[PDB]
């Protein structure tokens, strides 16, 4: 049992929410919140210029260190740093981002992340102004995923059809 309240069940593991993930963070406090991420960790829009603004810019702070040190993420990879006043942890994943032309086959490996994790909070990869279709990286996640994952949709209605069209 866990605190996660108010999930449709897709699968085994995946839920789905129509909900504002920082929001949703700051009421469960979730082990793991995903961040939909860049490779250079740049918060500026999307989910992750929210869930950053949420911790008023201390993910950026902590991103630009990380950077520093380690330099780029892979598109497809990630890396656990703190989930500041949200989560225990942030899991930064970077899925493919269509409008700069990465290959989507990549949106599978960003998924497999979620695999080293228990339970997650997550937004879908690669959607939004990353540009792929949420309804296929719904199904990519379904496909890839087996740890618990709670899919946190911000809009209404894009969540309206990817449980009406849910195969
Ligand atoms: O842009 C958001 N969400 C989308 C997104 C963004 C970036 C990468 C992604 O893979 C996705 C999936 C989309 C979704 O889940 O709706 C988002 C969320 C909460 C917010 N609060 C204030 N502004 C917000 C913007």
């Amino acid at each position: 049992v866990n605190s996660f309240s108010g999930y449709l069940k897709l699968t085994d593991n995946v839920y789905i929410k129509n909900a504002d993930i920082v929001e949703e963070a700051k009421k469960v406090k979730p082990t793991v919140v995903v961040n939909a991420a860049n490779v250079y960790l740049k918060h500026g829009g999307g989910v992750a210029g929210a869930l950053n603004k949420a911790t008023n810019n201390a993910m950026q702070v902590e991103s630009d260190d990380y950077i520093a040190t380690n330099g780029p993420l892979k598109v497809g990879g990630s890396c656990v740093l703190s989930g500041h006043n949200l989560a225990k942890h942030c899991l930064h994943v970077v899925g493919p981002n269509v409008n700069k032309g990465e290959d989507i086959q990549l949106l599978k490996s960003a998924y497999e992340n979620f695999n080293q994790h228990e339970v997650l909070l997550a937004p879908l990869l690669s959607a939004g102004i990353f540009g792929a279709d949420p309804i296929h990286s719904l199904r990519v996640c379904v496909d890839t995923v087996r740890t618990n994952v709670y899919l946190a949709v911000f809009d209404k209605n894009l969540y309206d059809k990817l449980v009406s069209s849910f195969l």
